[PDB]
């Protein structure tokens, strides 16, 4: 029931084991971007992932020899995941990572991990979030990798919202949220695919997901520097690399110590 707090996880339910099984191909990464995500991290390292739906990348960093937690806010990833898991020894927890950390895991990991998790956040959200990322891992090292710019849907609601002139009902370009859920009859029109999800599947995932806010570099830049995620402690960036496969996707090293 922190479904009531976060209604967000709603859209994942819906999804479950399809997103890695027949979704979008790219929409996950690589077995090269699994790599660059692990290097340095050793066999005893302690790592989270928080995104229970990226099954490949966490069993990855099993096969490495680390101890690997997954955090996740919805119970059927959970699921779904410690299914396709059931032989492998790996800790899966129902978590909210733009809610407060429980203090029994502050500090607890070496490296956190997720990809393309901070496209699912608005802006404040995503500030929640990269404290919490932080929180997790104290001292550790923080993993983050950003989608920037637009998705081919977000082309298309543009587009398709203008010739309706509906798009400042839904899309605010201050910061670059869409509003999916009140697109209305517009999201069905620019809907793209993924994989092989069918449309009803989609239109209702991109209805739960709630706002969304799209980044550019100097976006994830300052929600990095943000007073936000500066309020315990000052944060840096260790480093940023522009990810081979994945579109147009930046990974973020970072840390406060
Ligand atoms: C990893 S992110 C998006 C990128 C893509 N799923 C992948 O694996 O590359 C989506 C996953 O994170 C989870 N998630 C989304 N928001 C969350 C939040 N606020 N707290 C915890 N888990 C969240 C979702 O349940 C979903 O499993």
């Amino acid at each position: 029931a922190m479904t009531i707090t976060n209604s967000k996880a709603e859209a994942w339910e819906l999804i479950g084991n399809q997103f890695w099984t027949i979704g979008r191909v790219a929409a996950r990464p690589s077995d090269r971007e699994n790599d660059i995500f692990l290097e340095n991290i050793v066999p005893g390292s302690t790592v989270a992932v928080i995104g229970a739906s990226t099954r490949f990348l966490i069993e990855k960093a099993l096969e490495r020899g680390a101890s690997v937690t997954v955090f996740d806010f919805s119970q059927r990833m959970c699921d779904d995941l410690a299914e396709a898991l059931a032989d492998r020894c790996v800790t899966i927890d129902l978590l909210d990572i733009t809610a407060e950390i429980p203090k029994e895991l502050a500090g607890h990991f070496d490296f956190v991990l997720n990809d393309r998790l901070i496209n699912r956040f608005t802006t404040e959200e995503a500030r929640r979030a990269c404290l919490g990322m932080l929180s997790l891992v104290g001292s550790g090292t923080v993993r983050a990798s950003v989608k920037l710019g637009f998705y081919d849907i977000d082309l298309k609601l543009i587009e398709y919202g203008e010739q309706s002139g509906t798009l400042a009902k839904f899309f605010d370009p201050s910061d670059k949220t869409f509003h999916f859920r009140e697109a209305g009859d517009v999201l069905d029109r620019a809907l793209v695919p993924h994989g092989l999800i069918d449309k009803p599947t989609l239109l209702e995932w991109y209805r739960r997901r709630g706002k969304e806010t799209r980044f550019d570099d100097e976006d994830v830049r300052a929600l990095l520097s943000h007073d936000v995620v500066n309020a315990r402690g000052y944060v840096t960036l260790e480093k940023a690399v522009e990810l081979p496969d994945a579109p147009n996707t930046m990974l973020y090293q970072f840390s406060r110590r």
